[PDB]
């Protein structure tokens, strides 16, 4: 079940969602209008893991999402995502995704979320 | 929690979300009822006025103080929502209940639609996160 969290974590309205896909594996951040991505290649992902000392990034990100231990700085076309909890905080550089590439992802994101909600409410009612 | 469903039903990737708004409980701000349909590119709405909602309710024999949200909710749970899309217009048919209810929807203008779609996306993600937390609890622990 694909991990995600929203920011800010307060009772205030959510402004950003952080999620990941498919260990083409990447981290994403969106305010539902623009999309930022780690834009990994198979090579630069391996480079990244080795620098931090790795297995898989997803479980750490999942754990951060549950603890709401995700920090986000955003400037211009630049964002960073920080995961806290592990033996070392992990920071990721993200870049803005051009509109034409971002649009189908944002579209599928919205439709998939809606389908999850419907499914989770279905399952939660049977509990 | 606010009702919704996705279409088409079953295992195939969702193409549309249907949801509703208004008829809020309590003595606080209460908005008029509307049904929404989106493919996450465009937004369609019933765009009800007080008169057009009354006329719709008459067309299918409902009273004025009657909330329509619970009929929508039943339709969503059973996935008895049928959608037709013309170029400009849409229809939504709810068959959760004993009598079918048909709704005319029209396109919401971009400057109103775009902030509604963003809030929808962000709100759903908050829900998902909240639901999976409540689920992990109930099912095992």
């Amino acid at each position: 079940s694909p991990p995600l969290c929203t920011l800010p974590p307060g009772p205030e309205p959510p402004r950003f969602v952080c999620y990941c896909e498919g260990e083409g594996f990447n981290l994403y951040v969106t305010d539902a209008a623009e999309l930022w991505s780690t834009c990994f290649t198979p090579d630069s992902l391996a480079a990244l893991k080795a620098r931090f000392g790795l297995e898989d990034i997803t479980p750490r990100f999942r754990a951060a999402c549950e603890q709401q231990a995700v920090a986000l700085t955003l400037q211009e076309d630049r964002a960073s995502l920080t995961l806290s909890g592990g033996p070392s905080a992990l920071a990721f550089d993200l870049s803005k995704v051009p509109g034409p590439e971002a649009a189908p992802r944002l579209r599928a994101l919205t439709l998939g979320l809606a389908k999850r909600v419907w499914s989770l409410e279905r399952r939660l009612a049977a509990a």
